[PDB]
């Protein structure tokens, strides 16, 4: 009953998620090789066939929209995942909604780890590695919002979690019952509760030498809250001095506020 509740969690996840934390860390080890992006020609070369939109402008903004691409496509995977908890999708619609829009970009930074290494990051299914002294190397307020990206992703890494974990985590996040708005409160934090619940009782069996490691993991659920108010933060600024750079339209609702 509590561990059909983390299997069913474990695979929304699966059938949900295409890149996996499996996939990823395979793909950076070497098991099997990926195109690395790092500078304008290489961009291209990834963007013709080989790896892979508003019109070209410059190198800055033209990854700040494949940003936004990203996230988009993490947006619509991450709906179907909470749709497919059953506990959520009995929630009213408009409370399911509000639930998204606060908890997206939390979780997604979370998933962001699994997919990132001190170097760099995956893209497009693993297929490309842009790296980190490329994006770096951008303009000044689109290198800001990337590179606090890796120094959460990297500590959160250090804890080792697999997607097993991952799953009930992100489950954890988007049932947050104090976002602004909710109608039914009470009804989304005894979801939560029983999610962290089966989470705890699964980082027993799943890793017995973790001292900590709930608690910890707690911690870090804060922690994104604040990644994502100082990611928040840039893009609204992003909005006012980059008057010529666009805005994908969900992502004007999520951060509508
Ligand atoms: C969700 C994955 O997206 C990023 C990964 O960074 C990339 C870097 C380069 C490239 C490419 F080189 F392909 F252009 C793609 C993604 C993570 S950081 C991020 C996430 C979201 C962002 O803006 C959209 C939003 O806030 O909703 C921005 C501006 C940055």
């Amino acid at each position: 009953d509590l561990k059909a509740f983390s299997k069913h969690i474990y695979n929304a996840y699966l059938k949900n998620f295409n890149m996996t934390k499996k996939k990823a860390r395979s793909i950076l080890t070497g098991k099997a090789a990926p195109f690395v992006i790092h500078d304008i020609e290489t961009l291209w070369q990834a963007e013709k066939g080989l790896v892979w939109l508003p019109p070209y402008k410059e190198i800055s903004v033209h990854v700040f929209y494949r940003c936004q691409c990203t996230t988009v496509e993490t947006v619509r995977e991450l709906t179907e995942f909470a749709k497919s908890i059953p506990s959520f999708s009995s929630l009213f619609l408009n409370d399911q909604v509000t639930l998204l829009k606060y908890g997206v970009h939390e979780a997604i930074f979370a998933m962001l780890a699994s997919i990132v290494n001190k170097d760099g990051l995956l893209v497009a299914n693993g297929s490309g590695f842009v790296t980190r002294e490329f994006l770096r190397s951008l303009r000044k307020p689109f290198s800001d919002i990337i590179e606090p990206k890796f120094e959460f992703a990297v500590k959160f890494n250090a804890l080792e979690l697999d997607d097993s974990d991952l799953a009930l985590f992100i489950a954890a996040i988007i049932l947050c019952g104090d976002r602004p708005g909710l109608m039914n409160v009470p009804r989304v934090e005894a979801i939560q509760d029983t999610i962290l619940r089966a989470l705890e009782f699964h980082l027993q069996a799943n890793h017995p030498d973790a001292q900590y490691l709930f608690p910890k993991l707690l911690q870090k659920m804060a922690d994104l809250r604040q990644l994502v108010t100082e990611h928040a933060q840039m893009m609204q600024r992003i909005k006012k001095t980059e008057t010529e750079t666009s805005l994908h339209p969900l992502l004007q609702e999520i951060y509508k506020d």
